[PDB]
């Protein structure tokens, strides 16, 4: 019984509110960033040894591979081409495991000496990222690294916690966002914004850091309401920040969801006040990443927002008015035939 | 300047919550402990290697070690000897990092390719760290392990943030408690309360990380707390979650203060709310951490409290003795000379 209707007073103070307009890239960049990052992902997780070690079902990994592509491009608007393939290929890694049951436990008990000793990593996941990790790392300076290892790090414990399908006991106010924030890839996204051939580690490390701090809030956060539809009678996704609030802090999921609003919204305006005055460098890429991100969102099957402006393009709402006319938008600028890009299937060039 | 009436409040209050009592740990025990964890500790930090390699004014490490010991022992009451021993090394190294003002960016630069190969770390701490961590390791499972590894690497994260002396952007409302979390040890902390020789992880798992969850805001709140009276005309730290406070979110040093002290209260009143009814075994290892590690704000000369139970302990006013209640309580069981543990000094060990 999704809400429905409500969802759309949330989703429209948001957009109206951060004055959504996505305006980075032309439709001949676009597509050739969504080509360029699926081709060396796609020939990435196409050899054997990915094949053999990566437990995944060729069709999600695909349906995966392009949710991130798809992602890592429309956001990550002003870095490298090769830096959104790799980055393509590490955050398309992470998607795989967000997804996935299997026990860590059994491969996890020797982490630490294996790691000081130089011995490929029992956990078949961590033994393919830790090999692969340089090449997202070389676009790096160092903190920016420390950062996304950590983070990449923290993420792994998260999907283990939420293995066991555990909302927090009630009363257990710390819990949710507890959880939240070690399965955000936070301070993974907000450091992989700052590539150094095209920024300075030491000389805008103020501004990464402030970054890093408030984009991982609102990122989660952003995505926590964007897809309270797809996450909602979704096994897996059963365990969300909205969902364990209604456990933990002991409210209704109508409360849990205002809050979630109210959140959203302050961060947004926190973003701009911080980040206007500053380097205008920085800024222009915070900007591109928060709407190219909400384009993402509006556009990507995973989070599959279509089946609802084809259940509202009918209710006359001064509501569903403005998220229609917002869903629009969207579509028109990064709605893109997947027949344009990601090809050839990476089943394909596996069996070659 | 300085809220005496009004700290004086707040800290019987939390007292309070938390139940602060009768201990059963004896003051003979409390002794065989601090004896012991300080001897293997000592023994090792005077080792050649160590001596060498950890900068570090050997009457600071002197100090260090005993604050560290003293924490450990009263906190982790229910831990062996090994366990208290083990962990006094294990934070006495951390503690020993903010007296590094060196910068982590040309020994970091290096950090994840190093790892991966098991080559030694540049930055020595690290290699002293990473080399006695098995030591420490293996009295926790899997679980408990990952969390301990990843909180020590935010934190020394966190030490280089804070080589910056950087309050946070004013309108950075997010940056105060990142960085606290950041370098605040929680998930370390929370994570060590659980031996796998006294825990099992699987069948406790939502026990244990709903307390690492709790934990961490706790255990950093109420320091901040005891730590307001010392800091509070310290105008050599600069940058204290309280004074960030001030700084990012753009309040009085008052509002701010009045910040700390709903969440410590909240997260205090939450704690035993959440972990009454849970396993008695499990609640023995909170209900004691939260009153040693009280026990010893109000016993370590450090935190400088005993100036204000010198300036109370006649008032008579339902707080100031209820306070020195509370405190000589605390000296009773508490107030150990060094002389009885701490010796032989470190430094004379390492001429040895
Ligand atoms: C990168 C962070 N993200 C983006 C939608 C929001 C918290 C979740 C995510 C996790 C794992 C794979 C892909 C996306
Ligand atoms: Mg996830
Ligand atoms: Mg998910
Ligand atoms: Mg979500």
């Amino acid at each position: 019984n999704f809400p429905t209707e409500y969802f759309l007073n949330t989703t429209v103070r948001l957009l109206e509110y951060i004055r959504y307009r996505d305006s980075n890239y032309t439709r001949e960049e676009r597509i050739e960033n969504l080509h360029y990052a699926y081709n060396k992902a796609a020939h990435h997780f196409a050899q054997p040894r990915q094949q053999q070690l990566l437990k995944v079902d060729p069709k999600r990994l695909q349906a995966s591979l392009q949710t991130i592509v798809g992602m890592v491009v429309y956001s990550w608007a002003k870095v490298s081409k090769e830096c959104m393939a790799d980055l393509s290929i590490h955050y398309t890694y992470t998607l795989v495991l967000d997804d996935s049951k299997d026990d860590p436990y059994p491969t996890m008990v020797n982490y630490f000496d294996d790691l000081q000793a130089g011995r490929e990593q029992a956990h078949p996941w961590w033994a393919l990222v830790n090999e692969h990790f340089p090449n997202v790392l070389r676009h790096f300076g160092p903190f920016c690294s420390l950062n996304l290892i950590r983070s990449t790090l923290d993420f792994f414990e998260g999907c283990w916690i939420e293995q066991y399908n555990f909302g927090g006991f009630p009363g257990s106010h710390d819990y949710p966002q507890f959880l939240r924030r070690m399965n955000g890839l936070g301070h993974c996204v907000g450091a992989s914004l700052w590539p150094k051939e095209q920024f300075n580690e030491r000389s805008l490390f103020l501004e990464i850091t402030s970054a890093i701090a408030q984009m991982e809030n609102w990122m989660v956060w952003v995505n926590d309401l964007m897809s309270f539809y797809k996450e909602f009678d979704d096994e897996r996704d059963q365990i969300s920040l909205v969902k364990n609030y209604v456990v933990s802090d002991e409210i209704s999921l109508h409360e849990a969801l205002e809050k979630l609003t109210q959140d959203t919204l302050h961060s947004s305006k926190q973003m701009v006040a911080v980040f206007s005055d500053k380097d205008p460098q920085v800024m222009d890429t915070i900007e591109c990443f928060m709407h190219g991100y909400v384009t993402w969102h509006l556009c990507d099957r995973r989070y599959r927002l279509s089946e609802i402006y084809e259940k509202v393009k009918e209710e006359k709402t001064e509501d569903a008015q403005k998220f229609c006319k917002f869903y629009e938008q969207a579509a028109n600028v990064g709605a893109v035939s997947p027949s344009e890009w990601a090809y050839p299937p990476v089943a394909q060039l596996a069996n070659v």
